[PDB]
């Protein structure tokens, strides 16, 4: 796995969360999750680990997050459940629990 610095944010409505991540090569993750968590908003910093960045960006369709431990973990998956990489980030207090949903990466040409 190669490592990359990333940062992001989350807005929770308790059952729904919107995630953004700003990744290397000027790419942006937009993700829409369900999950059992506290409402609120926060920012995070962390590390993206992936053995194939371009594949992560092309093939990600879904994500899952877990805040039950010491960090915020975000895993990214393809349409066949293949694991494409993950982020280890500092904890955000609006994200307890686990959850997940759809998302994808895009460049600056897409809002
Ligand atoms: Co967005
Ligand atoms: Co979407």
């Amino acid at each position: 796995e190669q490592q990359y610095d990333v940062h992001g944010n989350v807005i929770s409505a308790a059952v729904y969360q919107k995630f953004h991540v700003y990744g290397p090569e000027d790419m942006v993750f937009d993700g829409d999750a369900g999950g059992l968590t506290i409402p609120g908003a926060g920012a995070f910093w962390g590390t993206l680990f992936t053995s194939d960045l371009q594949r992560l960006y092309k093939d990600t369709v879904s994500f899952q997050y877990n805040a039950l431990g010491t960090y915020l973990n975000i895993n990214f998956f393809d349409s066949s459940g293949g694991f494409l990489g993950h982020i280890q980030a500092g904890a955000v207090s609006a994200v307890v629990g686990v959850g997940g949903g759809s998302g994808s990466w895009h460049n600056w040409e897409v809002a």
